[PDB]
């Protein structure tokens, strides 16, 4: 069926919590074998036993996604036991707040690496084997409304995913040919553990309500129909777009 | 579940054949009961006919999508069958080839009435009966890959298609409180029999090829899984979008 | 001389008063000879007199924007006299605020006929001949913010703008060949007479002020720039584009 | 006087020679003070001593742009001495082709430092004093076509150049308060040395000149304008802006 990822591996980048927890158990839950990542290897492992109690079927490969020899040798691994990475999320990357006149050198390039970087080093050597295969493959590149809209106080940041949009175009221009569909998703403000410090704010969620004409947050389930969609057939003829997920924000002044 | 139909009533205009017809057949595959509606009643009918014998839930209502009073008595008569529209596509609209210079104005204004002033009309006598519902409700505009570039000698259809850009948004601006999500799809270059002369012509097919990265035309049955995303649970917090089914025409330079 | 305008006959439409009469003086202090066009005649010949009594060449045609017949006759007017218009700017349309589900078709109509139809007619008259002189020209249409981003109660005004965005791209399309550069200014909120509600508002004024990062509304002489970079020789290889003048709201999520 | 420069100073980086020259000889014209730079010396003497003999006001300061240590030199020297820079264009940056499963890690990185991070370093410099002084600034970031649409082969260049789009929109998110107007020059394809191999293929030349509607490639001077109009009173309401120069590439699908 369209929607249907049954006899699909993915690998989600930074998935031992938050957003790309939800997308490795909304791809499971689509029928898709996957792969959790994280740095930490002890968090990630209760992660994918959470999701194996659950009845999916969850593994995990820990490493660094700003180490290209770390990820090479993942791969390598997944190789050797003859698993086939058909979908890839990069959703790998940190957060730093800080005006730019009072950014150190080493945070700004800390949040490029994280954000920016490690999706091309991961999106390489994965593209490589689904060419090697001719399989096709999805890739799906994590932006942010700040792809299209500037933040205060995260800059870095806001290049990065500025950065992740065209680098995403770039990878439907070079991988398109091999059947590979590269496409991104812009999570607006979603309710996660980590965003608890902004839901709490009174004056932070009146801002939200009132700059989405939903008047509300998203839940990270919402987002869940996206990542699935871009990474099914009913995707084979998108490629190198960005979808906001956003209940209406960017769309309103 | 996610992309599932059931339970909900689409109303697919200018859908008698060509991609409104894939429309209203990939709805009602995931489940819909599907209304199908062109100005051609005895076409219409036709096509309706088709949908039926292949075990498809389905009507037509034909009526002007420019008539402001054809649309609310077509929606009335809906009415009195207990029959909600609970999903919209605005596919209706005619094209014009002729240089800007040599058009006339009927034809110029024929193109952004069918185009763009039918986006409105239906969706505002839709949009009242969701919001008095209070059922919800999901409106797709149909956009062009003129939405945001310009091809010579359809000007009119290009100015329409950049409003239906705008109009999608601001019916996620004023709607989306109602829990309605309104958002666009923007098709590529499709094989349909409309575009045939396209297709039979070697230089304009070798244009195409060489303009999108994935080096082919997309098939109307390419453009179903949005359309079926967008009138899901899985876009529940995605409005004022557009989302372009172009094997990444406009991602590439 | 690279900004300057001096030999050139500009043509502004709905410039009696407002950021029309503002272009007008703007294109005229920078050397142009000015041609105020409005369909009030009475202060149209007021404005006129204000410009020439300030030392500036203008004069005043009045005739109806959305009338083919009223705009060849003026042209052909300015064809029997020596009267080459090099160049344009469509700043007329009207604005009607009102909810989508209250909005009267005859509105909708009255906001596209004079925003987007009316660029189309006195483009393709001025346009003609430019082509015809081989002399080139610029032609300027007027977007809004809501070019790119929506407001609740303007949506005919929004869609309109969004059509006259690609409308230009059009333009560059079709007559860039001839040495034609049609652009567009896109104005945020402006302290001038459409706007004295909007001003007077507390509320409103408060939001515009947390909303640019300049943290204030714009001037209308703040416009006058744009209008001459996109008349003079600086523009000669930019085409189709949409500037606009902010303080930065779209800029910032 | 809205495009004269006369009273201020300007730094372009990367400015030996191609368009940084440009930029800086056109700023020169419309009465700045200029300051050239490059990381080669005495190439850079050779090129400042050129504009010193056209009767130009030119300087060169010698240091390498992803360097943030001989940055701050560079600043902290021009602070010791009586030198404020009021105009900053951050036109340094490489290119690199090279197919992304062939590029080397090392290469993509230093095309993000030299065109990205490069950006943010002269500017956190440049700004802090303009924040301090309060009289005001101007930042000019260079863009590129791939800032909108990607190129096969230059996937680091093009993701930088879309971090660049977004780093100008924080940078008038964070600034504009300050009234520091901070936006982007898109250059199109341009007759430049950079461009040589580009230009004298017959092949690349046919497939710029389908391309644009100009039919063309820009010069040099052609992107003057636009660099004294973001540097002047002109823009003073203009933030987080890209305006492309492209004859009309971008327009046209
Ligand atoms: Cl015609
Ligand atoms: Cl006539
Ligand atoms: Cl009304
Ligand atoms: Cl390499």
């Amino acid at each position: 069926a369209l929607f249907d990822l049954t006899g699909k591996t993915a690998l989600v980048t930074g998935s031992a919590r938050g957003l790309g927890f939800a997308y490795a158990e909304g791809l499971a839950a689509a029928g898709a074998r996957v792969i959790l990542n994280d740095i930490r290897a002890t968090l990630l492992a209760e992660s994918v036993d959470t999701l194996t109690r659950k009845g999916y079927d969850a593994h995990g490969v820990a490493f660094d996604v700003t180490d290209e020899l770390a990820i090479e040798a993942a791969f390598s691994k997944l190789d050797a036991e003859g698993i086939h990475v058909d979908i890839l999320i990069n959703n790998a990357g940190i957060q730093y707040r800080k005006p730019m006149v009072e950014l150190e050198l080493e945070n700004w390039q800390k949040v490029i690496d994280t954000n920016l970087t490690s999706a091309f080093l991961v999106s390489r050597s994965a593209a490589k084997r689904m060419i090697a295969r001719n399989s096709g493959g999805k890739i799906i590149n994590i932006g942010s409304l700040t792809s299209q809209a500037a933040r205060p106080t995260v800059a870095p940041y806001t290049a990065a995913k500025g950065g992740i949009k065209m680098l995403t175009c770039s990878m439907a221009a070079e991988w398109a040919q091999f059947n590979i569909q590269t496409n991104a998703i812009g999570p607006g403000y979603i309710l996660t553990d980590m965003n608890t410090a902004l839901i709490e704010d009174k004056q932070f969620d009146s801002w939200v309500k009132s700059s989405t004409p939903s008047q509300r947050w998203g839940r990270p389930e919402e987002l869940i129909g996206t990542a699935i969609f871009l990474s099914s057939k009913a995707s084979d003829y998108i490629n190198g777009q960005i979808i906001y997920v956003d209940g209406g924000w960017l769309a309103v002044l």
